[PDB]
């Protein structure tokens, strides 16, 4: 029910602050987008640009996505990002995350029409 590009922006858009303030950034951020609902999500990364900065890099840097496919792109400056991982103690229902932040080139899988975001590959 969700469409591929709005669960996208549900998992890593966070516009409303330009960076992680604390280390409990994570924490906090993983609950309140409901990615702790049935399991621990183990890796995930927030950004802090606008929208409309996020959808412009579909039409930047082509790359090869992790799994061989061609509809990557790299932006080609950096962005304020937040890279979440679970601790190794985490255990679900007590999901536990390490907080970076960081600036670092995005790369993202594009689809649709409009060519939008629809999965976050990796941070540079």
């Amino acid at each position: 029910k969700e469409t591929a590009a709005a669960k996208f922006e549900r998992q890593h858009m966070d516009s409303s602050t330009s960076a992680a303030s604390s280390s409990n950034y994570c924490n906090q951020m993983m609950k309140s987008r409901n990615l702790t609902k049935d399991r621990c999500k183990p890796v995930n990364t927030f950004v802090h640009e606008s929208l409309a900065d996020v959808q412009a890099v579909c039409s930047q840097k082509n790359v090869a996505c992790k799994n061989g496919q061609t509809n990557c792109y790299q932006s080609y400056s950096t962005m304020s990002i937040t890279d979440c991982r679970e601790t190794g103690s985490s255990k679900y229902p007590n999901c536990a995350y390490k907080t970076t932040q960081a600036n670092k080139h995005i790369i993202v899988a594009c689809e649709g029409n409009p060519y939008v975001p629809v999965h976050f590959d990796a941070s540079v």
